[PDB]
């Protein structure tokens, strides 16, 4: 009986095998445009992917994932509110059944169609693991997907998921340049979180885009033909993988922007 997005495993349930999802600093959350304030302390944003090395594609029963060599300083997020060097491990997405549904993060309540989320540990804390159970150990980019024109730098993550259909199928993934998934503005809000999935660590900076990407319905359509089920088990669309806003409780989000 593990954790999922179902009725009787999903996000209402979870708090149970970790009671840290009634926490303090839980994500994701919405985002008020009108309580978030700029911040002139906040120093520029660096998202420097020339160097990245991805390595594979895996169905892992909640998402998918693509994995990225981070044994040496490559693909790095700097600046903004962070301190020091935070090194990309990962990129997954979370998505809907129906267009209007699917991100994690709202912005003024307004649900998109999906949440790309680009996963960094902190290096001063040498690996991923020993980072994820620090306060400021991760560092989370999130970037939302509306439906509208084609993303032609996604189109090489959507042609490969009829290959990694059910949970713990991976494929091979490099050469794969996640600067192609960005918008051209880098203005964002941030505040202190957590992992959005178990164990719900509250261990991330979030920093979320303003702009989203457009994506076509035929790229989303794609992800939504993800299995939750292992090759040879009943059908079970991956579709719906997003758990809901969160209290702020006594948080701040604060807006790079006038
Ligand atoms: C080695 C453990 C810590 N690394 C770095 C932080 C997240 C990652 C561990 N968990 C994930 O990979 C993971 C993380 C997230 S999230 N939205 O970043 O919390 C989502 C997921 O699948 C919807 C994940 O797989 C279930
Ligand atoms: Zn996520």
């Amino acid at each position: 009986h593990h954790w999922g997005y179902g009725k009787h495993n999903g996000p209402e349930h979870w708090h149970k095998d970790f009671p840290i999802a009634k926490g303090e600093r839980q994500s994701p959350v919405d985002i008020d445009t009108h309580t978030a304030k700029y911040d002139p302390s906040l120093k520029p944003l660096s998202v420097s992917y020339d160097q990245a090395t991805s390595l594979r594609i895996l169905n892992n029963g909640h998402s998918f994932k693509v994995n990225f060599d981070d044994s040496q300083d490559k693909a790095v997020l700097k600046g903004g509110p962070l301190d020091g060097t935070y090194r990309l491990t990962q990129f997954h997405f979370h998505w809907g059944s129906l267009d209007g549904q699917g991100s994690e993060h709202t912005v003024d309540k307004k649900k998109y169609a999906a949440e790309l989320h680009l996963v960094h540990w902190n290096t001063k804390y040498g690996d991923a693991s020993k980072a994820s159970q620090q306060p400021d150990g991760l560092a989370v980019l999130g970037i939302f997907l509306k439906v509208g024109s084609a993303k032609p730098g996604l189109q090489k993550v959507v042609d490969v998921l009829d290959s990694i259909k059910t949970k713990g199928k991976s494929a091979d993934f490099t050469n794969f340049d996640p600067r192609g998934l960005l918008p051209e503005s880098l203005d964002y809000w941030t505040y202190p979180g957590s992992l959005t999935t178990p164990p719900l660590n509250e261990t991330v900076t979030w920093i979320v885009l303003k702009e989203p990407i457009s994506v076509s319905s035929e790229q989303v359509l794609k992800f939504r033909k993800l299995n939750f089920n292992g090759e040879g088990e009943p059908e079970e669309l991956m579709v719906d993988n997003w758990r809901p806003a969160q209290p702020l409780k006594n948080r701040q989000i604060k807006a790079s922007f006038k």
